[PDB]
């Protein structure tokens, strides 16, 4: 499950990723 | 198994991070 | 198997924060 | 295992309650 | 094991419902 | 774990037409 | 119980959300 694991963490990454980006949004629309 | 544990529980982490977000932005939105 | 259950309770918890905080992003652009 | 199938099922009601707010969402945005 | 099994195949449902439902929100924000 | 996989492969393609959509707003927003 | 279909569709819904992310962060700069 190892190659599994590494394709979570790869998808973990993606979504703090995408977290950082939407509150940005937030931010903008906010403003 | 812990390394496939440690990886569910960092994207639970990430998921988190993301509703926070998710819920920032419905704010936004709802006060405009 | 007892870490791993731990850890995908979580990200059911998280997924269900991000379902309520997509539901209020859908009444406040239907509203 | 019990433990770890309670939990698979846990995220599995997580995500359809996450895919049913989205799908309100793209109503609320189509119309 | 059937358990288990059961609970996998609500995640997949689970998963290609939120599947459908991004799909149409991508429809409508395209739109 | 083949039914799983492709639910999330379709969930993949869904958040790559998603993206595609949300790119192409803020080029008109632009 | 073949891991690797799984394993590989986890990395393309990675790729599609850091795309994704990518999206959102362009949208995000045009609002602004």
């Amino acid at each position: 499950v190892k190659q599994l694991a590494d394709a979570v963490e790869e998808l973990a990454s993606a979504n703090y990723h995408l977290a950082n980006a939407v509150a940005r949004l937030a931010k903008a629309v906010g403003e």
